[PDB]
C-alpha cells in the first residue's frame, strides 16, 4: 500500500469554479468559467505531479513533456471522480455541475456524453479512490509524449505505479484477478475524450497567445 497511500497522501484540496450569479447563464459564460477553472486546476497539476515518486528526478524537458501531453486527461479524471456520486452531470466543482441541457448549451454535449461514459464505466465497478489516484498518476506516466529525453527512466515511472496498481488490486481485491487489466483498459476511453478535448479547445481558439509549452516550464520553476 505503498506507493497508493502516498499518492493518497499527494492529493490536492478542492479548487472552486466560482461563476458569476451577475451574468446570465449562456455558452460564453460556460466557456469563461472552465476557462479560469482549469487554469487554477493546471497550477496545481504541476504541484501535484512534483509528487509523484519519481517525477521530480527527469529532466525538466520531459517533466514538460508529460504534463503538455497529461495535462487534459488529467482535468478530465478529477472530473470523472467528482462526478459519480451524481446522475447524468458532471462535477467540474463542487460549485459547478453541468447536466445534459447545460452541456448541450455550451457546446460540448458530444464531449461530455463521451466523459459520462467514464462516469459510467467507474461507477459500473466501484472504483475507488486508491484506485482512482493510482490510474491518474499512470496516465500523466503513459501519455506517450513525442519526444522522451530518457526513453528508459518513464518505462521505470511506468513500471512502478504498474507494479503498484497491480500490488494493491492483488492486495485489496482478490475478489476479481483481471481486476487491473480492466482498470488499465479504461485507459483507452480517457485517451479518446482526451483527444476530442484538446482538439475542440484549438477549434475555438482557447490556447492564448503564450503555448502551454511556455507556461508549463515557468511554473515548474
Ligand atoms: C489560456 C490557457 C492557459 N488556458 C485556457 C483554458 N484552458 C482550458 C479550458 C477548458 C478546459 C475544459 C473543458 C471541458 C469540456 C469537457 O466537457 C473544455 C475543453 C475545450 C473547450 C471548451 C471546454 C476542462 C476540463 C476538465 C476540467 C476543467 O476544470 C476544465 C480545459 C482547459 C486551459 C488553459
Amino acid at each position: 500500500n505503498k506507493i497508493v497511500s502516498h499518492l493518497l497522501v499527494a492529493e490536492p484540496e478542492k479548487i472552486y469554479a466560482m461563476p458569476d450569479p451577475t451574468v446570465p447563464d449562456s455558452d460564453i459564460k460556460a466557456l469563461t468559467t472552465l476557462c479560469d477553472l482549469a487554469d487554477r486546476e493546471l497550477v496545481v497539476i504541476i504541484g501535484w505531479a512534483k509528487h509523484i515518486p519519481g517525477f521530480s528526478t527527469l529532466s525538466l524537458a520531459d517533466q514538460m513533456s508529460l504534463l503538455q501531453s497529461a495535462w487534459m486527461e488529467i482535468l478530465i479524471l478529477g472530473v470523472v471522480y467528482r462526478s459519480l456520486s451524481f446522475e447524468d452531470e458532471l462535477v467540474y466543482a463542487d460549485d459547478y455541475i453541468m447536466d445534459e441541457d447545460q452541456s448541450k448549451l455550451a457546446g460540448l454535449l458530444d464531449l461530455n456524453n463521451a466523459i459520462l461514459q467514464l462516469v459510467k464505466k467507474y461507477k459500473s465497478m466501484k472504483l475507488e479512490k486508491e484506485e482512482f489516484v493510482t490510474l491518474k498518476a499512470i496516465a500523466l506516466a503513459n501519455s506517450d509524449s513525442m519526444h522522451i529525453e530518457d526513453v528508459e527512466a518513464v518505462q521505470k515511472l511506468q513500471d512502478v505505479l504498474h507494479e503498484a496498481l497491480q500490488d494493491y488490486e492483488a492486495g485489496q481485491h482478490m475478489e476479481d484477478p483481471r481486476r487491473a487489466g480492466k482498470m488499465l483498459m479504461t485507459l483507452p476511453l480517457l485517451r479518446q475524450t482526451s483527444t476530442k478535448a484538446v482538439q475542440h479547445f484549438y477549434n475555438i481558439k482557447l490556447e492564448g497567445k503564450v503555448p502551454m509549452h511556455k507556461l508549463f516550464l515557468e511554473m515548474l520553476e
